[PDB]
């Protein structure tokens, strides 16, 4: 085995490879949304910017797991990245709602990964999950929830409220 | 008695202790409103900021009365701070209207305290009330009244007007 | 329920509301001590400064729990803040000893809150408690213990030692 | 159709969507190589850096095609991104040789895309391909060829030459 | 007992004293290696620098445990520091391999200390171990593993590769 | 023998190895004292700082002998470092008195080492001892003697004098 490996269970190694693919997938979803909002018949530049940043961040999140895998002595196994569920995302509200659901799905996976790490007595992995993923995930979920409420207040259907709220994200 | 006490009536000393508690209570009310507007299902960051500042200022107002008590030779007696009347404050308009009523209630108490001080021929206390409390209270009441009128103009019910007016407070 | 809530148990939500009240209470205790030491017949400006800072910090600690509540989707419930146990705090030594006991009481509550969070498998809450509260609480307790020992060395009864030690806190 | 579309053939629109997927795939290949060279039993930090930059650039290349699609009035269709052909890439020489082949494969696709655009008399698309893709592709191929020759000179098998050549890329 | 002690088990107190001695011992091992590589018949200034820094860091690690002991109310008990196992360390490769084994030995001890702290429900101690020791230990082990692989690539036996690799550490 | 060795007697080589261990031991003694004075029931931060600096300096003194050994062609032999004679050091006065005795013990050893070097006609070693050790040792002894006298004047028993004198060292 790896000269560096120590207290690193095969199940955590495999779950990290699954989380890598999921982070890359979420990055791909947000990339799809980003350029959907730059279509000439959508033209929501604030939403496009918001989702392009989230796409970059999720790709960074994937790479932090890849560095982590190598650091512990695991071996990165990269799978296929699925096409995004949608090709068109509707209104800003509907995209935010899809993002909220995705973020909560990633959070569930991460909490399961923490349970795996905790069950195998790997405090180094639980620390990584708490400090670098679980904290960020809760803040992201709270932020998206705030945005949904703000957009529902401003007027969530294709109108002046959506146009004004989009400026808040620019 | 206190080596410093001079022309300081027991009734003014007691009324100051009552005003201290009332300032601390108003600070607590505004703190409740501040974090109500940061709930994910309210998301009014301008109102939250406005009330968090008012909460800090009312706590400062309480401390200025505590310094004053010590300066005159009175003795600070701290009571229980009551829970805020509400736990949820409705719309921005309703919170402003509750704040307006509270400010006018504090003003009434302060004017009564001035009458107590004037009745006991304490010009040092009347000066404190006029220069540090009564001036600020009238400006606060005028400001909140302005805000209520502006929010009623922009559209006071949970809609685009409330969302736009909230930006004026950010 | 809240669009953001996830893996957030009702018991942790309720314990956070209890800790909020306790942080606000400790803030109130330290505020009482702060202005006790500014009485003209006490005149310990270093102790007053030390306790006024601790009062501000405990109010900040309360607000961090209020932000946390909102972040997780819980609902803040604010109760009555009890009057401080004492209105007069004796010598500097006696105030420090009362502060030490209060800090250890808050620490016990926080460790219980960690046990609640751990029992409900909430690593996000255990992380908050470890990184933002338990670390600060142990440092505060060690610091107060140091101060008590230093004041006992300098001369803890109302004399030159207390006067000189007070300058160390200015 | 799109209010902006003009002289934009359905075949060019479809070929752009195919090139987007291929750019994303090459980005994924280079990402795999990048973290392969950070394995503790490979430890080639110069190669890792070189491939991580190429991974970022190919993702940028994909996005430029996505902006282009939207600019012309086409509609972005995102497919599945295939897993990289390899999970382990051997020596630096073998990775460079795999990169050279991939770059020449992308170049072939781009030249075919130019033939499609030229056959449909779309000078705007031929200009994009010449100015933004074909130029970069030839420079990349020449650079990788230079590197292969340099590494073959320094000593391409796992030895001092590979270790010294890796420093040239750091 | 100590006026500050709270939730601090005698077994954790004793294990900290054992870890202090082990950190001081590792510091001593690295000090031996550092000046071995400055012998006139070894003359590997990069290795000497690398091990002198690790010697300083392990002594700092020991002191952080000594501060921690005092912070929790435990009592520092200092034992004998054993002579390093070797007086001469061979080649750079052999010293790195000895360092790797020592680092993994310290890591095992620290993970056991975490299990002790976790078994006694001391989250403050588990936090210290995760944030200040376990993170650093894994990075150190990964770094040494990288170095071993790099030196095996450059040529690990007393030759040009060892001479060139030594410059990477200067 | 060493290609560099010249006029370097085996007895001086062995005495240097003995002095190395003694410098490391004194460093360990001062480290013990340093963190004794940071105990919550001692709280003498000036003494702690003074002894932590002396601990660092004695470790530097050990390293200068290790560099010297290598410079002359001798071979460093590292022994066991004994536990400090005490685990608790009493008052500041008692620690200073223990330090004074230790410094005079090291001085005696160094003067014996000078006699060894002089007896073997090694002027290079006598120069090192005079310029780098004997000068520093006499200044240290004079300084500690000054401090003892100053602390005896201020009031050496656990009281205001010890508390005030401790500030002189901060
Ligand atoms: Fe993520
Ligand atoms: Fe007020
Ligand atoms: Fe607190
Ligand atoms: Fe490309
Ligand atoms: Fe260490
Ligand atoms: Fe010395
Ligand atoms: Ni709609
Ligand atoms: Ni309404
Ligand atoms: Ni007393
Ligand atoms: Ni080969
Ligand atoms: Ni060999
Ligand atoms: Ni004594």
């Amino acid at each position: 085995a790896s000269q560096v490996r120590q207290n690193y269970h095969e199940d955590c190694e495999a779950s990290i490879n699954k989380q890598i693919n999921m982070e890359l997938y979420a990055s791909y979803v947000y990339l799809s949304m980003a350029y959907y909002f730059e279509r000439d018949d959508v033209a929501l530049p604030g939403f496009a910017k918001f989702f392009k940043e989230s796409s970059d961040e999720e790709r960074e999140h994937a790479q932090t797991f890849m560095k982590y895998q190598n650091k512990r002595g695991g071996r990165i196994v990269l799978q296929q990245i699925a096409a995004p569920s949608m090709q068109e995302w509707g209104t800003g509200l509907e995209a935010l709602q899809a993002a909220l659901d995705l973020e909560k799905q990633v959070n569930q996976s991460l909490l399961e990964l923490h349970s795996t790490a905790s069950g195998n007595n790997d405090p180094h992995l639980t620390k990584l999950l708490e400090d670098e993923y679980l904290e960020e995930q809760v803040d992201s979920i709270k932020k998206i929830g705030d945005m949904i409420t703000k957009l529902k207040r401003a007027g969530p259907h294709h109108g002046l409220g959506e146009y004004m709220f989009d400026k808040e994200l620019n």
